[PDB]
C-alpha cells in the first residue's frame, strides 16, 4: 500500500491536528499513516532529543490509532537535515501524500515560510497537505 | 448542509487538470461538492477577455470534475481582493474541508518556487492546504 507519511516535529495542539487530518485521509484511502521524525544523527544529537523524538512519535502513533487509522512509527537518523529526509523517506515508501504542520503567522510587512516546511513543500515529489 | 473542496485555477493547464482530478478524488471520497474558484480584482485594469477566459477556465474545470465523477460548481470572485486573500477567505466563507491548489515547482531557470499565489494561499489559509505539483 501507499502511505500517508506525516512529519511531527514536537507534540502540540498543532500537532494533533496535523495527525487527525492524517488519519482521516488514511482512512478514506485505506492505506497505513507512516509517522516520521528526523535527528541528522551525529555528535550534536543529544540523548534528550531522541528520548523526545520517541516520546513524540509514540504519542503521534496513539492519535492514528484513535481515530480510525493503522499508524507505524518511524523514526529517522540518516545524516539528512530533516526536508530532505522527509520527501526522500515519501519517494521510497511510494506515499500518497505528505502531511505537515505550518505555523499561521499573520503578516508584519513580510510574510515568511521556516526553512523546513518550505523545502518539504518544495522538494516533495508527491502531493502536501498544510495544517495550521 | 455540507463542507465543500474549494480548488483554486489559474488558467487550462496540465497542471490545472491534475490539481483538478486530484480535488475531484477528495470530493468522491468523502461525498461532498467541488467548488472551483478564480479570483479577480475587477476594477478598470481588469479587462473584459480576462473575465471571459477565467469563466471559461471554471467552466472547463467544472466539466473536469464531473468526468472524474464527482459534482461541481464553479465560482468566479470579483471582489476587489488579491487572489491569495480571496481564495482564503472563500474557503472560510464556505467552511471548506481543504483548499486544492497548483504549485509551480520550478523557475525557467531551474530555481524552486511556489508562484506568488500559491505562497501567500498556503501562509495565509485557515484551511488545509493541498498542494498538488
Ligand atoms: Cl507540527
Ligand atoms: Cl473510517
Ligand atoms: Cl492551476
Ligand atoms: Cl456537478
Ligand atoms: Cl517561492
Ligand atoms: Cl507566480
Amino acid at each position: 500500500y501507499m502511505p500517508i507519511v506525516v512529519a511531527v516535529d514536537k507534540k502540540s495542539d498543532r500537532a494533533e491536528r496535523v495527525l487527525r487530518f492524517a488519519a482521516e485521509e488514511a482512512r478514506l484511502r485505506g492505506v497505513p499513516v507512516y509517522v516520521v521524525h528526523s535527528l541528522p544523527g551525529g555528535g550534536r544529537t543529544k540523548d534528550e532529543d531522541i528520548i523526545e523524538a520517541k516520546e513524540t512519535l509514540s504519542w503521534a502513533v496513539s492519535i492514528i490509532r484513535k481515530e480510525g487509522a493503522e499508524g507505524e512509527e518511524h523514526l529517522l537518523v540518516r545524516g539528512k537535515e530533516p526536508p530532505d529526509d522527509i520527501v526522500d523517506f515519501a519517494d521510497e515508501v511510494d506515499a500518497i501524500a505528505i502531511v505537515i504542520g505550518i505555523r499561521k503567522r499573520s503578516p508584519t510587512g513580510k510574510l515568511i515560510f521556516g526553512s523546513v516546511a518550505r523545502d518539504v513543500i518544495l522538494k516533495a515529489n508527491k502531493p502536501v497537505i498544510c495544517i495550521k
